[PDB]
């Protein structure tokens, strides 16, 4: 079973950071997103008591413009600038799209669920220039869903150009709804590490709430923080809440040419880098990520990772997810698909797509373009696939996977019943070339992908 290399980089992509069903990563236990969450929500607590799940809250939140004491016995108290304001509002909004939560605000001497202040000193009234934040879980005990940052961090004070801040600004409400770190380990107790971690999926790339780097399970965002709830602290959060079916129900654009008015979703300018995990409840779905030069390997299926825009493991989707069509960029990249009907558009550069399951449409745009097929259940008769731009001479269709179960044979214009033959006819009225196989085990012609254009016996790889 040789299979070319254009499947094999499908096939291998496919299972890029597989997790759980007893795998070991980096020589720990590995973890399914829900044994993740379960670990994330150990505490077992949340604004609706202790062992309450899948139930909704409303939720307040302020601002506080003093204090009498801060519960930590830090000291040195200052109230939020403008600038930690609207960037604690975003990280709020990242909570509430992903699970079935409302924030208001209220001022005053109102109280409130959850609270945002800063601190600037230790109990003994001596400067604090090395700590960062903190924050307390849901409860009614006093300071419960309140939150601290050392003001003495430039991150702090400038949420919004230094990435750090507003990533731990999703962090400590993170705590104040009730989530822990996915391992027992604090900032100020003795020295913890990646190696000190329970599970191997205990970074960056699957949870904000992790205190390690998305380089420890493999990831690479160059430097940038990614600010939003990531793949294991969406299911975290849904299964103490609930999971929030009115966000982006429409058709939504992801990426380049964003229609989310959300910054962590949206890239300007090819410059721009995403970090993110996207919870979507409807609709026919984009990922564009046109904008971007590098070879970009792009998956739709639901609790998948893809390497966007130069990073490695930036982009996932979350569980109980169907995001439908993806843009390359003029990179060589890969484009793979789910069982849905997707629109898969390689752009510029020799791109590899892969449909899936479904009926597709296939655009490979410039280039020396691949479309591959992994078995006869991808494009059945009954839910074809279209390959819409393709180059005869340029192009390729690559069946080397059906070799699994005999080499496919060529045949001009007529199918000899032993099976495993391939045949391309040509609809002179309307220019469209079918792709006929008949595959082993199958008493009818079970397989078509039509295609805009001509092809040539050369085009097909078997
Ligand atoms: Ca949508
Ligand atoms: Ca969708
Ligand atoms: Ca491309
Ligand atoms: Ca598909
Ligand atoms: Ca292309
Ligand atoms: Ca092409
Ligand atoms: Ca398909
Ligand atoms: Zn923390």
């Amino acid at each position: 079973a040789n299979t070319s290399s254009a499947y094999n980089s499908v096939y291998d992509f496919l299972r890029y950071h597989d997790r759980g069903d007893g795998l070991t990563v980096n020589g720990k236990t590995s973890y399914s997103i829900d044994q993740a969450a379960a670990q994330i929500t150990r505490e077992n607590v949340s604004w609706n008591g202790t062992n309450v799940f899948g139930k909704s809250a409303n939720l307040t939140f302020k601002f506080l413009q003093s204090v009498s004491s801060i519960p930590s016995g830090d000291t040195g108290f200052v109230k939020f600038n403008a600038e930690q304001i609207e960037q604690a509002k975003l990280s709020l909004q990242s909570w509430s799209d992903v699970a079935n939560l409302t924030f208001t605000e209220v001022t005053g001497n109102k109280s409130a669920n959850i609270t945002f202040g800063n601190y600037t000193r230790d109990a003994s009234g001596n400067l604090d220039y090395g700590t960062q934040a903190y924050a307390y879980y849901p409860g009614n005990y006093q300071g419960a869903g309140s939150s601290w940052y050392n003001y003495n961090q430039s991150n702090i004070r400038n949420p919004g150009s230094e990435e750090y801040g507003r990533q731990t600004f999703t962090h400590a409400i993170g705590h104040a709804l009730g989530l822990a770190h996915p391992g027992e380990y604090n900032a100020g107790e003795g020295d913890p590490s990646y190696n000190d971690a329970v599970y191997a999926e205990d970074s960056y790339q699957f949870s904000i709430m992790s205190y390690w780097g998305e380089n420890e399970t493999g990831a690479d965002y160059n430097g940038h923080y990614g600010g939003a709830p990531m793949i294991d602290d969406i299911a975290a959060i849904q299964r103490l809440y609930g999971a929030n079916m009115t966000t982006r129900t429409g058709d939504s654009v992801y990426g380049f040419n964003s229609n989310t008015d959300r910054d962590f979703y949206t890239a300007t300018d090819s410059s721009k880098a995403l970090i993110f995990s996207v919870w979507d409840a409807g609709g026919t779905d984009t990922f564009d990520f046109s904008g971007y030069s590098n070879n970009q390997r792009i998956n739709l299926n639901e609790g998948s990772f893809s390497d966007v825009g130069g990073l490695k493991g930036n982009v996932s989707i979350a569980h109980g997810v169907t995001i439908e069509n993806a843009i390359g960029g003029s990179g060589n990249d890969i484009l793979v698909g789910n069982s849905a009907d997707n629109i898969l558009q390689g752009g510029a550069g020799n791109d590899v797509l892969y449909g899936g399951a479904g009926a597709d449409t296939l655009y490979g745009g410039a280039g020396r373009d691949t479309f591959v097929y992994g078995s006869g259940q991808d494009s059945t008769v009954a839910a074809y696939d279209w390959i819409a731009d393709f180059q005869k001479g340029i192009d390729k269709i690559d069946l080397s996977a059906f070799r699994n179960e005999g080499q496919l044979s060529f045949v001009q214009d007529q199918f000899t019943g032993k099976g495993q033959e391939v045949m391309l006819q040509w609809d002179a009225a309307n220019s469209i070339t079918n792709l006929w196989l008949h595959e082993a085990g199958h008493s009818s012609v079970d397989f078509l992908v039509r295609i805009v254009g001509q092809a040539a016996q050369s085009d097909i790889i078997v």
